[PDB]
């Protein structure tokens, strides 16, 4: 029997192969975050952890923070020069 099976591709393409995105994502809510913000919490963050949860609800976005809290993402930027 035999698998056979080795290839290399190198290089990274541009956004995505087939299939391009479209406009379909969440917003930090101003009301989830405002109530973050003022708990104690980084807006930034009181942003991301909302969006993380499309701001279901303020305990959700908290709820990420709580995870997302020692985090490298923490602290990157939600809208900047994009890069993976």
């Amino acid at each position: 029997g035999s698998s056979g099976s080795s290839g290399g591709e190198e290089l990274l393409p541009d956004g995505v192969p087939e299939e391009v995105m479209e406009s379909a994502q969440p917003v930090a809510n101003e009301e989830i975050v405002a109530q973050l913000v003022s708990m104690g919490f980084s807006q930034l963050h009181c942003q991301k952890a909302a969006i993380n949860t499309s701001n279901a609800g303020v305990e959700e976005a908290m709820n990420w923070l709580l995870s997302h809290m020692d985090d490298p993402d923490i602290d990157a930027p939600i809208s900047g020069p994009s890069s993976g």
